[PDB]
């Protein structure tokens, strides 16, 4: 679990969005596993606007932060799950690191701010949904 809170927006994994997220929907994209909903309170986070390929992510299944080298946002095949059919997930970045299904929503940060959130994993890999191209989150 986990979310990014920036301005009057809450960014979550689309497959973990609640009834309240859908009732206050701003934007969602099944191909990216992202959903953004509106909030009444001002958020605590700031978004990176950079091309960093190194950062640190929070892994809830280890209660620890780990440093990672991650690939550029790209179209990657993701096997079928209870949440989606077999498809290409876009804007996904992979890295070597530990992740379990419940780790989705953990934040990946670089020195400039929030880069993305955990969205996929398995096999000693961890995949992050990028949010750096969503410029409208800042206004
Ligand atoms: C070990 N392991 C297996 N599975 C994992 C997982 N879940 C995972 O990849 N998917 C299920 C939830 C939706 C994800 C999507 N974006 O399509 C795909 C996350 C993290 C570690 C995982
Ligand atoms: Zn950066």
């Amino acid at each position: 679990s986990g979310a990014i809170y920036v301005g009057n927006y809450r960014v979550v994994n689309r497959h973990l969005a609640t009834h309240n997220d859908w009732a206050n929907l701003v934007w969602e994209d099944s191909s990216r596993d992202l959903l953004v909903s509106s909030t009444t309170a001002q958020g605590c986070d700031t978004i990176a606007r950079c091309d960093c390929q190194t950062g640190v992510y929070y892994c809830s299944s280890r209660r620890k932060h780990y440093p990672v080298s991650f690939s550029k946002p790209s179209l990657i095949f993701v096997e079928a799950s209870e949440y989606y059919p077999a498809r290409y997930q876009s804007h996904l970045m992979l890295a070597v690191g530990h992740s379990e299904p419940g780790d989705c929503g953990g934040i990946l940060r670089c020195q400039h701010g929030v880069v993305g959130i955990v969205s996929t994993g398995g096999n000693g890999l961890v995949g992050f949904a990028d949010v750096r191209d969503l410029l409208w989150l800042d206004e």
